[PDB]
């Protein structure tokens, strides 16, 4: 098996140790083709780049989700939420039955209304804007996508357009990924080096679950009659075993649908903006779609499902820029991968997203171009070449969430703006676990459309 550059007793642990790791293994990738070894000291994983090898580690017979050293790290604060889970515990599928309701159709729409809520004060911002202001893209998605999980979820606002700044979860969300992002690269973690970077992580993590004591006791409080996702955590009941979620599990999935429901979304919608700025002609059919369908002065929930060509746009950014890029497997048993690469029972595998959405056997040679129009018919597509939402029962429950509010988003955006890209800018893919175009700026000129 092919493997990277070695550093004597590190192995290729000194290739993470950069700000891009997965544009630092997508580069390896290219390289050295579908598979590669990847050695850290006592550690080993082979990481996957085409849709052949791939659609085998996703025979769910023979591999189940692995938490990757990533996930353990960050299970400190997820807990065993459905994220960070294995699939045989107990909680996972207990959530899994639990939850999977608040995803329902019927569940969809009944999030419409407050997601057309903060998409309008969205617009209503870039609208308020003076001549020649720009836009911070990633900035404002993620105060887009934060208050929508916070207020569909949790009836919570966290008001982010009211604030100039981060709110403070983030800050301490992104601190405490911070902390969990360097744990990798660190030798001896018990250390008296770290001993502050612990303190701090603990507090960043204080941060967090306060604010969940918050939300929880306003629900209990609260006259309202309410039916989202946070109903289904407190009363919801397993069909399976018969068991509702505990106290602690509760806390650990309101912690995990707050950072998981936002981050890969705010990055979608930028890298989706990204590329319909770079591509004028795909900009100007999505427009058209969102003028011809979005007739009304806010969008109805069948109005977005008619958003076809924004879908694809969507569908086409997550193709060049899956916003989770990796995930982890293992295999079930003693097992042999491509008919030349066998592996022994608990070997680790790394889906490299990225990587199998360039497979050029599948997608054809232009991979780098933005072309929506590969998604025309979406049941072209070969089972397991398209994975940004990762593979079977450990799929992600949000995805018709992220596509609905990107899809309704991304129309309203097209609907009430023209776009420059008036720094030319230069795509700078900031890592974080997740991806996000670092610095993306625009102009938008209204077309002075009245909400
Ligand atoms: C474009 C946006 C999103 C992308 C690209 C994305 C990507 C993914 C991927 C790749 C996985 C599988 C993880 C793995 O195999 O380790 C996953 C799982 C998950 N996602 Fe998402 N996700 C997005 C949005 C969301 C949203 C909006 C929510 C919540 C409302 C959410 C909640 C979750 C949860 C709870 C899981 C774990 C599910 C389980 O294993 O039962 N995600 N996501």
């Amino acid at each position: 098996m092919p493997q990277p550059k070695t550093f004597g007793e590190l192995k290729n642990l000194p290739l993470l140790n950069t700000d891009k790791p997965v544009q630092a293994l997508m580069k390896i990738a290219d390289e050295l083709g579908e598979i590669f070894k990847f050695e850290a000291p006592g550690r080993v994983t082979r990481y996957l780049s085409s849709q052949r090898l791939i659609k085998e580690a996703c025979d769910e017979s023979r591999f189940d989700k692995n938490l990757s050293q990533a996930l353990k790290f960050v299970r400190d604060f997820f807990g065993d939420g459905l994220f960070t889970s294995w699939t045989h515990e107990k909680n996972w599928k207990k959530a899994h039955n639990i939850l999977l309701p608040s995803f329902s159709q019927q569940a969809m729409k009944g999030y419409h209304a407050m997601m057309v809520d903060i998409a309008v004060q969205l617009v209503q911002k870039w609208e308020r804007l003076n001549a020649d202001e720009h836009i911070e893209v990633p900035e404002d998605m993620t105060r887009l996508t934060l208050d929508t999980i916070g207020l569909c979820g949790f009836n919570y606002r966290f008001n982010s357009f009211y604030r100039d700044q981060p709110h403070p979860f983030i800050t301490s969300m992104v601190r405490a990924l911070d902390e969990a992002m360097n744990k990798l690269q660190r030798a001896n973690p018990d250390d008296p080096a770290y001993d502050e970077n612990k303190r701090q992580f603990q507090e960043d993590i204080k941060v967090m679950n306060d604010l969940v004591d918050k939300i929880i006791a306003d629900r209990k409080a609260s006259g309202e009659q309410s039916d989202d996702l946070l109903t289904h955590m407190l009363n919801g009941k397993d069909p399976e075993t018969g068991e509702p979620l505990d106290d602690e599990n509760i806390r650990y999935q309101i912690i995990t649908f707050l950072i998981a429901g936002h981050e890969t979304t705010s990055g979608l919608l930028s890298f989706a903006l990204y590329f319909l700025v770079k591509n004028p002609h795909v900009l100007q059919k999505a427009a058209e779609e969102a003028a011809r369908v979005l007739v009304d002065p806010v969008p109805s929930y069948k109005q977005v499902k008619q958003l076809k060509y924004v879908g694809m746009v969507l569908n086409e950014a997550l193709r060049l820029w899956p916003t989770f890029p990796a995930f982890s497997l293992y295999a079930k048993e003693d097992t042999v991968l491509g008919g030349e690469y066998p592996l022994e029972k608990g070997d680790e595998l790394m889906v490299l997203i990225p990587q199998l959405h360039r497979d050029k056997t599948i997608w054809g040679d232009d991979v780098e171009e933005f072309r929506p129009e590969r998604f025309e018919n979406p049941s072209a597509i070969p089972q397991h070449a398209f994975k940004p939402f990762g593979n079977g029962q450990r799929a992600c429950i949000g995805q018709q969430f992220a596509l609905h509010e990107a899809t309704l988003v991304l129309g309203m955006m097209l609907k009430h703006f023209d776009f420059e890209d008036h720094t030319n800018y230069e795509l700078d893919i900031k890592e974080t676990l997740t991806l996000k175009p670092e610095g993306f700026v625009v102009k938008a000129k209204s077309k002075k459309i009245p909400l």
